[PDB]
Order: structure tokens, then sequence, then C-alpha cells
């Protein structure tokens, strides 16, 4: 048939002492939520299993480490997993990987595609960290994800998530037309993701106001340009003092918003998807095969 | 000082029958009274001298080389010059031009950059032909620039125009994030250019009510995307029983519109333009040394 | 808990020879889909039971008459207020409605809610009838509501729909803030209706790009200046030769869209409803009782 | 003719100790701009002539006192009178008034209309005044207008102002659909204003990213709904550490936003003003003589 019904599970703030147990029953709870509205896939934000930490400067190795997962799922994840297959239920989840390789310790701002049957099916790595890599004291609060994560190291893949080509992209990732082109390519049909978008820009303060605007026209280009059917999943809200961006989304290959959410807490919004739905823009206005001139792109993938 | 005034000259209908001269007493109107409102640059339509004849499946080639200039410009548009460069506005003029080559024609969809002096200081041959190559019976109006023209063979230059970095983009063009990237890449201040857009499309009529919302969703993540000006200058109107999208525009560096056309007649618009404000965009969120990965966008240019 | 989900049931186009039992189908094949997805109220179109019939002249009163309910429901609409009852949704309802009182044959633009229970709770008549009376030859189809419906008689009354304060709109009605603010004075926490709007306005064709824009301008304004959630729900697509315009919505009590159809065929979207939402504007910058300032609105009421 | 180039002169922030000259010089500055561009009229902000004292909780009427005029025009803002009728260019202008009355003092938010040779051709006083009566602690900054303002006086009346019907609003009361509607019963063509709105509400801060999108939303509403120009102009920007929108606009007829500002300080835009262009509202679709029903908006008006 084609079809599905996909939700997005938008989080409210997460404080720092609240633990991963807490924060699994929150994520238990919208999952099953949205199966119970017919969901079959839920997308979950950007580093959902702790709060932003990248806003702080650590000097302490131990407790940076403490915000990482080395497993995936560890025990307090597992039961997300065993819910999403019991009700037939996929999702995206975000969160902070922590890899020893080759006598380097890799940390990566990761997420993952888990199937109706609680199968991981796909991995991906944020490729476009914002931010900065040093302290600068000029800011209110740091965004410090260059020092605490290192770009991503698996391009930007699209899998078969239960009959669905899905790509990931991870918040930043979205603004990048490069990113959704690649998975445009290589067929995606659903490019989903999270994020951590605070509504105050230090550097640039005179685009505070626009903060919504410039979330929602990067979707809606995304996915209208690729024919795409999009989702941004946010954890919102005021955060340790910082307040982050709300309006989770979900977008069809048209570039409409066919669902937002209108609260900075916990929500679950839901729309009905048809993968054909992709045709209308891919075999016609955007049929690659017969439109595109890639001869004369090249100075976008020069080094 | 990085500041001048940009201005868009819009068309309303050019009719089969109506000559250049009646056509260039129509654009020296419209180019004096954007000097009057203290306009530095105009951009006017695509195809800006001639009925949209690609709408039409010709039989006679004589008939079809009518609506192409062998020169640019001839005595009938000289005057449009020598204007421009009388009270100090460049332009960006859009035709369709005919060359021959050791007796071969080429034909193309052209725009072209004069500078407030009057001189032609750039060119640029559009390479997103829209629409179908054969004669479709079904269809109230055809679509075959496919036909008529040949893939621009200049790519996508950036030029030098009294102090700013101008691109040129022609219609479909605008619906393309590589177009916009490669003269973003080439250091765009202003990327301008002009459409023939009708608001209905018989492949795809479930589109028709979404004519501006894609136009002006593809004119304001271009922009904020790559941190440039950009203005679009629509021929307009119920032109030969083809009703043409008006919404001519304007847009920040930001993505924001800050002129727009409201009737479907000529029309002019302007905005103040400050090249320095592309920096909010190209030397922080969107700092292109800082973040881009190149490495990872390579399909993005394979053949 | 004042929480309930809303459901809004966008119908394709109906045509002159669909009968009343084959539109039944199709209303209860939506009222099952959407009772699947937790909605406990869904919104029907404007006249939903018929061809839009008011753009045709016609000079047979006796065909005029079968467009039209002389009983509610009839024994063909029975089954959807049976299964409505079973399900545990409610509904509104548009349709043709034909009452004789005092030897006259009163005719009506009708639309009524029904509660979880299957009952009917409220009636609303249609006050401000858009088109006109008369024949008109330079249109290209006509819009004759004035001349088959008379105006209303029932004011713009608030009703009590399982626990929540209900108002009805019907398509144009949409457009004067006269209707939302007597709703909203009434206290109405969802305001809702139908709508039949042709994409091509003869009288003003120039507006015709603007169609969508100015449907969801009116929705968003609406239900932000009273505080309320609304839902507007479409006959769309090409109905007899004429185009209608899709993108049937819900709002949320800021404005802000929430749930929006993208085809132009029966379609059904749904959006989780806080009733205690519209206190973040009604106990606040829409404080009515400590805000206005009747004493200059005299004119409103003028005759 | 009907036709006229409107202009907004929106101000950046003005400081405490910033006197009434020095504001005087940046308010002649963008006015001569403005006439530079062609302007016949400019709308400059509500309260222009100081820093928005509201915010804060005074204790000294001596104090409180000394942000009021009370003469207009006084010898400090005399010269933008004389530059006004010198150029040729109207203006609307805010400030706070303070009158005598038999040892009584009256206390007045209140905006007037210049025209084109200088001369005060009408006057408006705020009626629907935002914020709380008593002081809050909580809040970072307070919002006291309806301690230190008395609601307007003189309704909302419609001025004769070079042969254009101009109303005027300020701020909050572009948010009441009742003020629009009087105007559009008076016959005003063009309905103007201006604004100091913060993007911050501490009550709601949960609205505080859709402050934007309300001011937009109501402007385009207004306009649409009375056929009618209009115009809003804001002082934006950090002033005394509290943060004011921006986004000053020039909105057609039909809603269609025409001319945005896109910095935080001293600016100006303008657009093309067609006084017939209101016909294509009201004399079809909003065509008040054939369409309105004033008999049943009868709540609206009651005390």
């Amino acid at each position: 048939t084609r079809q599905m019904i996909l939700a997005v599970g938008q989080q409210g703030p997460i404080a720092r002492a609240e633990t991963r147990e807490q924060v699994v029953v929150r994520l238990l709870d919208m999952l099953t939520k949205a199966a119970s509205r017919g969901a079959n896939f839920i997308v979950f934000p950007e580093l959902a299993l702790t709060t932003f930490f990248p806003r702080w400067h650590f000097t302490d190795e131990a407790e940076l480490d403490s915000f990482y997962e080395t497993e995936m799922p560890g025990p307090v994840v597992r039961p997300l997993f065993e819910k999403a297959a019991e009700l037939g239920i996929g999702f995206n989840l975000g969160y902070a990987e922590l890899v020893v390789e080759g006598g380097v310790k890799r940390r990566f701002n990761t997420s993952i595609l888990v199937d109706k049957s609680g199968k991981i099916v796909g991995k991906y790595r944020k490729i476009h960290l914002p931010g900065h890599k040093e302290y600068e004291a000029y800011r209110p609060f740091q965004h410090l994800e260059k020092r605490y994560f290192e770009p991503g190291d698996l391009g930007f893949p699209v899998y078969d998530v239960d009959a669905a080509k899905m790509g990931m992209f991870i918040c930043n990732d979205r603004r990048w037309p490069e990113a959704w082109r690649v998975m445009g390519l290589r067929g995606a049909e659903i490019i989903c993701g999270g994020y951590n978008t605070p509504t105050h820009n230090p550097p640039v303060p005179q685009h505070d106001h626009l903060t919504s605007f410039h979330h929602l026209l990067s979707m809606q280009a995304g996915s209208y340009q690729n024919g795409a059917w999009s989702a941004a999943a946010g954890k919102v809200g005021m955060e340790e003092n910082c307040m982050l961006l709300g309006h989770s989304c979900i977008v069809a290959p048209t570039g409409e918003i066919v669902a937002l959410t209108t609260t900075l807490e916990d929500e679950v919004i839901t729309a009905a998807v048809d993968l054909d739905r992709c045709r209308e823009l891919r075999e016609h206005i955007f049929n690659f095969k017969q439109h595109r001139q890639p001869q004369h792109y090249g100075l976008i993938a020069e080094l």
C-alpha cells in the first residue's frame, strides 16, 4: 500500500539531574500514545537521553563522559526497544555516543533507526557540528559541539525501514542543502531527525526573532526540492535557563507543513504518509534524470 | 559604502503581436521610475522582449527565429542601454539568443548584466530547462523550452557589477539548490533573475494552488542558505490566455521578503541593500570554510 | 481532563450523478478512519451530501428541490448517525435544508453538530451568503447562493458538545471577523465548519493565486484573536469542471496551523486538542473583561 | 490620481538619556531619505520621542511627567514639521500627551497625522492599553501602560490627509478586529500606526517565538478584511536591556506584505500605493452594504 502514519515525539526540557530512567518513562509514554493514534514510526529528538550538556565547559573528563552512551541499548534504554517491538512502532533516537577505536576515545552526536520489530537498522553521526571549540566569554551560554564531538564518519546514508526508504539528519544538518540532496539522490522517501535549537544566538542576536522562521524554512525547502516527506523532533522549552525552540513538525514532499506542535512540553503529533506522493515531484518538476545537470555542480564537491 | 537600492521591474503580459519597440517603451518607463525612487540597478524578467513563445508548437523555423535576438543590443533595444547610462542604473535583461556558428544555429534562453555605465558586464544561459520535449495534445498550452533552447554552456558565473558581486539565475533555476550553491561558493552578494511561471501545470494540477508558495519558498531558502540578497522579476498576468504568476520579489540574505508586487501589470518595487548584511550568515552559521564538509558531498557532482 | 482529538474529513469532488448513498459510504469511511486514529469529533464539509449545485442556473423548481434535505437524518443518512454513536465520535455535517413555514418554502445552507451519542445538539444556518442572485453572463460558472438560500435565522450560537463549547461557521462566514467575535464572546472553545471555495474568482481574477492564502489567513486570525481552536473541512478538487481549493485544516488558539491536508481527495487529518489552551489568550492578551472597550465599537452594530 | 508612495520610518532604540533634540535629528534623517525615494507620507513609531518608559515602575511624578509632551510641536520638535512642509511629506507621529484641565492632569498614549503642508489634520488616543496595573516583582521589565495612560476618548476616527482617507491605530490596537472594523466602516483607505512590542512576555513566555507571527498576522488580516492598505512602524532593538520586535511593514488591501524591514536600527521602507486598490475587496467579496448582516452583530457592541 506504501501508506503509513508517521509520528514525532517532541520532548519538553530534560534537567541536569533528571536520570535516563526518568527520561525513558517519558519516551515510553509518547511511543505508546503515538501507537494508540495509529503511528508505525516515531521520531525523537537529538541527544534525547540527557540535558544539552554542550552548553557548559567541562574540566573533568569523567563528568563529560557520563553524558555518553557506551552501549545501545543498555539496560536502562532497553525497555523502549521492547515496547517498540510489542506495539509495532519503530523510532529514530538521538544520543551521545562514545566508542574507543585504535587508542582514541571517539565522541559522536548520533541517531539510530529502529524498525517495528525493535531492531536497529541504521546509524548516522552528525556531520555539520555548529558552535565552537573553545570557551568564549562573550556568550551567555556556550555551544561547544565542536569540542565534544567530531564530525560523523558514516556520510549521509539512506536505509530501508519497514519498506520505507529513510535518511537521517541531526539538528544543524537540516540547514545544509547538501545533506538533503545526498539523501535525495540516494532515494530517501522520508528524511528525519531531531534538534536542540536555542531561540537566542549570541553571535548574531539580530536573528533571534527569526528562529522559528529559519527552522521551518529549512524543513519545507528540503522536502520540496527533494520530493521527500520529512520530520523534525525537537527537545524544547526552558532547559537549564536556556530557551529551546519548539515547533516540531512533519512535512509533505510538496513542502507543506502537515503537523506542528504548539506546546513546549512532551507532545506527540502525527500525519498520514503516502510514500508514492514523492512521485508528484520526483517524476515531474524534480525528475533528476531528466533535469539535473551535474556537469555544472562540480564546485560543490571541491575540497 | 557597500550600500545601494535594488529594484525589480515586473512586466505585465506581452502580446504575440506586441513589437519590441513597444516593449522597450515599457521597459524605459520602469527603469526611469526606479531611478526616480533612487534605485541603482533594476531586474527585468526572463525573455523580456517577447511573449512567452515556448507555449506553442512551432512548425515553421522562420517564425520561431523571429522571437530571438541576433545581436544585443540591436537598434530597437539600444535606447534602454542609453537611458541606463544616463540615469546611472544598471539592469538584468532576459532574452532569447540566436547564434550562428559555421552555419549552425545555437539557441539559448539568456540573461545579461549591464552596469550603471550601460556596459554589458556578464552573461548567463539557462541550465535547467523545464517542461517536456514532444507535443502533448491534452495540454491547454505547451511548455517546450527543451526543444527551443539548448542547456546553457557558461555554468553559474558571478560577476562584478558596480562593486557588487552578482550571480544570475533564470526561471526554473531558482528551484535547484545546486544553482544557488555554486554562486554562493563563488561569493555572490546578489543573486537575481526573471521568470514566466504559469499558475496551472497540466501534468500535476494538484499543485496549482501552491504556485506562489513554491516560488517564494525557493527564493527565501536560496537567499538564507547562501547569505545572499536575491530578486525575482516575473512577466505576469493573462498572456495569450495563459495566466502567469505574479509576486515578483526582493529578498534579504536572511530569507526575509523585503519587497513584493501586488498587481499583475508593469510594476516597480525597490529595497535598500546593504552588501555587508551577507556577513550575518556567511561569517557565522553558514561560514563555509568553517562548517562545510565537501568530502561528503561527492554524489552531488557525480555525472 | 478537557482533552480530546479533533478530526477533519475533507471530501474530494462529488459528481452531479453521485448519489447520497454513495456519499454516505465515503463519509462513513472517513468517520471510521478518524475513530481509528483516536478522534472524538470529525468536521465534514459545507453541503456535503451533493455536488455544489449553486454553480448552475435552474429553471425547474423540482430539479432544484432535489438537492435539498427535508428530513435530518433521512433513511439514507441515518447510517452515519448510527456509526457515530457506535464509535463515540460526533460530527459537524453541512447540507441544504428545505422547510415550509407559514406558506413559504424556506431554503437554508445548513450545518448541524451531532455528539458522540449520535444526538443532534445544535444547528446553524449560513448568514453570509456569497455570490449573486441573478444569472451573470460574464462568469465562466455561477455562484447563485443568494438565489438558492436566504440568510440564516439562528444567529451565531455556541453549543455544548460533549463538554466542549463549539460554534459553527459555514464557508464565507470564516472571512468575517464579526462571526468569529460573536461566538468568541459566547465562550466558544472550538469554532468549526466546512467550505466550497473555487480557486477562480470571476469578479476579481487577480486574486486567484491568493486563494489558499486568504483562506488560511482567515482561519489563523480568527483563532488567534478569539483564543479558539478552529477547523475547516473543504469539499475539494475538480468538481464538474470547477477546481475547488484544498488545504482543509485544524488551528490552535495561538493561530498556529497544527494539521493540514495535502491531497485533493477524501482525506482525514487529526490533532490533539487541549481546551484549556484557550486560556493562554483569553486570560491574558485577549482577556475581554480586562481589555475590551465596547463603548467604542457601536458602529459595528449599526443597521 | 489616487496614487502615492507610502513610507515607514522604523526607529532603532532610544536611550533613557537620549534627548528629544537627538531623536528629532534621527527622525529628520529618515523623513529626508523617504522623500528622496519619492514618499509622500511617512509613518513613525508609537511614543517616538522617548525611550519606552512604561517598562519601569515610577515613584516620582515629576520624573514621569518628563516623558510627556505639553505642547505639539514644542520648539524642539518644530523642525520636523518645517521639513515635512518643505519636502512635501506628511507623517504619523506617536508621543505621550499630558494635558492639564482645571488643574487635573490627563495622560494619553497619542498619535497625530500631519499632512504634506505640515498641518496637524488628525489625532488619535490609544484605546486598548496592554499590560498590567500593579508592580509585579517577578518580571524582568514591567508593562504599566494602564497606570501611565487613560484609555483614549476620541474613538477610532478616519481623517482626510492629502486626498487619502487615513485611520490610526497604536500598538496593541492592531490585534483587535473591532478597531480595524470601525475604521473600515468609516471608509479608511490607509490604516497606520506604530508599536513597541517586546519579544518576551513574562506571563506567557511560551508565545515568545511567535512574536513576529502574531504581529504580522494581525496586520495582514486587518488589511484584508477591510480592504485597506496598512503600515506599522516599530521602535525596535535592544532598548534599555529589553529586546523590541522589528519587522516594521507596509501591507496591501489584499493582506499581502509589500515592504518589510530586516534590521533593528533606524530604517526606511517604502511602497507604491494605489488608493483604488481597496475596491478589489470593498466592491466585491467585502462589499459591506451588500454582504454584512449587522442585525446579528449586536453582542459585539454590548457594554
